[PDB]
C-alpha cells in the first residue's frame, strides 16, 4: 500500500522539527557534543551519579579545548561541564531523575546510528545466518498446528541427535576454529546488546500514557467510578500497546530462574574461553559478563517507574 | 546499465528514520529465546571435552 505516502512527508517534517535526535545531528557541534556523550554512558552500569557525571564531563572538556572554534571554555572546566549537562537536559537527550542520569531514548538511537556510520566493524558476523537459519526453523516447525508435521520434524531432530551422540560416543566431536569462534562471540555481544536497547522506550510509553490519562481528566466534572474499571482498562490498553505486551511477556520469560543462570554460567565459560578476549576488549567482556544483572535491574527499574501510574488511580478519585 | 540503485549512504539514512517513532522493537521475549538458545549452541560447539 502507498497512500500513506502523501503523509509520510508531513510525518518526517514533524521528525525533523521535534524529534530530539534528529535535532541532535543536525547540530553544527553535533559530532563534538554526541562524542562527549557516548564516552560519558560508555562506562555505565546503570544511571550514573550526577556528580561521577559532572566530574567525567569536566575531565573529557579537558581533553578536547584544543577545538577552539566551537567557543570551548578555556578556564573553568567544571562550570563549563555543568552548564552542558543542564544544556542537554534542556534539549530533553538526558534526564532530571532521581539523581542519577539515563540516556534518552533519543539519545540511543542517535548513537547506534553514528557509531554505526563511520568505518569500523559492521552491524553483522559470518555467523548471522547459521542463527537466522536456526531461527527460521524454530519459528515454522512451532508455527505449523498441523501435529503430523510436528511428529515428523523431531523423528528427524531426534535422528539428527541420535548421530551426533553415536558421534561422539565413537569418540569424535568438533569445535569451532578460533575465528569462527571469534565470529560467534562478536555476534552473541551484537544479539545480546540490543535487549537494552528498548527498555527506556517502555519507561516514555509508560511516561505518556499516564500523562494522557491525568490530561484527559481535565474534565472536573468526570464520573469517577470509571476509574474502578478504569484500573483494569490502561493496565489492557498497554498490554495490547506492544511497548508493554511485549515487555510483560519480557518479564514473564525472565523470571524463569534456572534459564537465565544458566544463560550467565554458559556466558561466564564462554568468556573465559581465550577467543573471547581477542573477539572483544576488556570493556565489552565486563558489560557481557553480568548482563544478566544488568536486565534485571533494569527491568526493575521500569518497574518501580511505572509504579508512579500505578498509584495514580487514588490520586485522581478522591477528594478530602 | 540505465537503472538506478540506491548507495549504502542512503540506506542507512532511510534506515534512520524509520527507527524514528514507526521502528520496531527488538527488547522482546522472542530476542531473549533467540539469545539463550545460540548461547547454549556456542558454549556447546567451543566445549573440547567429549
Amino acid at each position: 500500500m502507498e497512500e500513506n505516502t502523501r503523509q509520510r512527508t508531513e510525518n518526517y517534517i514533524s521528525a525533523k522539527n521535534q524529534h530530539p535526535a534528529w535535532i541532535l545531528l543536525a547540530t553544527r557541534r553535533a559530532p563534538l557534543v554526541l562524542s562527549a556523550l557516548k564516552t560519558l554512558f560508555e562506562k555505565s552500569h546503570d544511571g550514573i551519579p550526577l556528580e561521577e557525571a559532572i566530574q567525567s564531563l569536566s575531565s573529557i572538556l579537558i581533553e578536547h579545548v584544543s577545538q577552539e572554534q566551537y567557543d570551548i571554555n578555556q578556564d573553568n572546566p567544571f562550570l563549563q561541564a555543568s552548564r552542558e549537562l543542564r544544556e542537554w537536559i534542556k534539549r530533553r537527550l538526558i534526564v532530571e531523575r532521581d539523581g542519577r542520569i539515563f540516556a534518552t531514548d533519543a539519545l540511543e538511537v542517535a548513537i547506534t546510528f553514528v557509531e554505526s556510520l563511520d568505518n569500523r566493524f559492521m552491524t553483522s558476523t559470518a555467523s548471522r545466518l547459521s542463527t537466522v537459519q536456526r531461527e527460521i526453523e524454530n519459528l515454522e516447525t512451532r508455527l505449523n498446528p498441523n501435529p503430523a508435521n510436528r511428529v515428523a520434524t523431531l523423528r528427524r531432530r531426534i535422528s539428527e541427535l541420535e548421530r551426533e551422540l553415536q558421534e561422539a560416543e565413537a569418540g569424535h566431536i568438533e569445535v569451532l576454529e578460533t575465528h569462527q569462534a571469534v565470529e560467534h562471540i562478536r555476534d552473541v555481544y551484537n544479539l545480546a546488546s540490543s535487549l537494552r536497547a528498548d527498555f527506556r522506550r517502555v519507561e516514555d510509553s509508560w511516561r505518556e500514557a499516564d500523562r494522557a490519562l491525568r490530561q484527559s481528566i481535565i474534565g472536573e466534572q468526570y464520573h469517577r467510578g470509571d476509574i474502578v474499571e478504569r484500573l483494569l482498562n490502561d493496565q489492557d490498553a498497554l498490554l495490547n500497546t506492544p511497548e508493554g505486551r511485549v515487555f510483560d511477556s519480557f518479564q514473564q520469560q525472565l523470571r524463569q530462574s534456572s534459564e537465565l543462570k544458566a544463560m550467565s554460567e554458559r556466558l561466564r565459560v564462554i568468556l573465559s574461553h581465550p577467543s573471547a578476549s581477542d573477539a572483544l576488549n576488556r570493556l565489552q567482556r565486563h558489560d557481557l559478563r553480568w548482563l544478566v544483572k544488568r536486565l534485571v535491574d533494569e527491568s526493575q527499574t521500569v518497574l518501580q517507574a511505572r509504579a508512579r501510574s500505578e498509584r495514580d488511580v487514588r490520586g485522581f478519585m478522591k477528594t478530602g
